[PDB]
């Protein structure tokens, strides 16, 4: 039985099984997305450039600037989980990149 390592906003994250979870809602994500989410949480409330995200989350793969942007949309979509009352988790900072806007608790 697996312990969450971190809480991002309303979601407990358990990277060992690629899972996020919220109040009786469990979701498995792709591992790269977990890795992106974990990177944001380690650098929370910091502006992260497309470049920082590529270097750290896509290590030893080349990707386009555009893979990042579509990964970001997929992660926003999973973090929202169809709840229109959800905060913004990942905010776009114009011309600069992205910032994780929710509280993080490490366990
Ligand atoms: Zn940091
Ligand atoms: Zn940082
Ligand atoms: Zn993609
Ligand atoms: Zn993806
Ligand atoms: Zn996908």
């Amino acid at each position: 039985a697996q312990q969450p390592v971190v809480r991002v906003g309303e979601w407990l994250v358990t990277p060992s099984i690629n899972q996020i979870s919220r109040n009786g809602r469990q979701l498995t994500l792709e591992p790269r997305l977990i890795d992106l989410l974990v990177f944001f949480a380690q650098h929370s409330g910091e502006v992260l450039s497309r470049d920082e995200l590529i270097d750290n989350v896509w290590k030893r793969s080349i990707v386009t600037n555009h893979v990042v942007t579509q990964s970001i949309s997929e992660l926003r979509k999973s973090l929202k989980d169809n709840d229109e009352d959800s905060p913004v988790y990942i905010a776009t900072v114009p011309k600069r990149g992205y910032k994780l806007m929710v509280p993080v608790i490490w366990y």
